[PDB]
């Protein structure tokens, strides 16, 4: 009964919903529950969409936030998930004046591209990661939350005429207008959080489509048909785009070592069909020693 539990404290803002852990009044369960409002006030969520996300009940994987339960109405959707304490971008901030040790930066991504090859072995694409969706406990977890699948699936999500979208985490071929995503698009968002845990500061920050881009390109170089076939060819391409050149990944995230420099250049090659999947870099040299240590939260 999804009405024993009461909402307890908004934990976050979504790009389509808001979230509420919410406890159950007598067993003291908690849950996340994220409700999204929809366009219409009369027209439900379409069958085909709920469909779709409900299949993703008995997808499970330890790297990927469990759904729970799926509920829809008129004019909602809610979404009832697994509730953790917390998350990689609090994590970071947390740990920024010093760094997230190395052994952890590396469990954390070892363990988020479990996830992802499990998604994508699924066809499942999450397309927005960042470091907020990142869910972490106290047993050294991390957990792929907040996928981007709302308007991939067909819910009919409210539109927001002066939606701020973070775009720092986005790759180039979106950007750059490709029709048809694929499940590249994490591996170059992963890489960016990768580089971020390395650093203590995000990689790209741009603040528009064009700052990104440009960002990307002073520090990776101007893309070309010689490290990205096919992409003057792409929709948003623009031959009067400047022309800077590659900085070497010694510079772009100094302090990690050649195995990490060298897997970090291939979550973020230019070309998306030659960047490295998921599952092939789970088993890259980086990945010698992983571990799993646990994180110092403070609750
Ligand atoms: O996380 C969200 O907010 C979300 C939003 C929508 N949506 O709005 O349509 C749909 C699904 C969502 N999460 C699914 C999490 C999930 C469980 N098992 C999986 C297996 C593979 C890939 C993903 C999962």
């Amino acid at each position: 009964f999804m009405e024993n539990f009461q909402k307890v404290e908004k934990i976050g803002e979504g790009t389509y919903g808001v979230v509420y852990k919410a406890r159950n009044k007598l067993t003291g369960e908690v849950v996340a529950l994220k409700k999204i409002r929809l366009d219409t006030e009369t027209e439900g969520v379409p069958s085909t969409a709920i469909r779709e996300i409900s299949l993703l009940k008995e997808l499970n994987h330890p790297n990927i936030v469990k759904l729970l339960d799926v509920i829809h109405t008129e004019n909602k959707l809610y979404l009832v998930f697994e509730f953790l304490h917390q998350d990689l971008k609090k994590f970071m901030d947390a740990s920024a004046l010093t760094g997230i040790p190395l052994p952890l930066i590396k469990s954390y991504l070892f363990q988020l591209l479990q996830g992802l090859a499990f998604c994508h072995s699924h066809r499942v694409l999450h397309r927005d990661l960042k470091p907020q969706n990142l869910l972490i406990n106290t047993e050294g977890a991390i957990k792929l939350a907040d996928f981007g699948l709302a308007r991939a699936f067909g819910v009919p999500v409210r539109t927001y005429t002066h939606e701020v979208v973070t775009l720092w985490y986005r790759a180039p071929e979106i950007l750059l207008g490709c029709k048809y995503y694929s499940t590249a698009v994490d591996i170059w968002s992963l890489g960016c959080i990768f580089a971020e845990m390395v650093t203590r500061r995000a990689l790209f920050p741009g603040d528009s489509e064009i700052d990104q881009l440009f960002r990307i390109f002073r520090t990776l170089g101007t893309p070309d048909e010689v490290v990205w076939p096919g992409v003057t060819s792409m929709p948003d391409y623009k031959p009067s785009f400047p022309k800077w050149a590659r900085q070497d990944f010694s510079k772009v995230v100094p302090p990690l070592d050649e195995d990490g420099r060298s897997l970090l250049s291939q979550m973020l090659h230019y070309d998306p069909n030659k960047r490295i999947s998921a599952k092939a870099a789970l088993a890259h040299p980086f990945f010698q020693d992983v571990t799993k240590p646990v994180p110092h939260l403070r609750l």
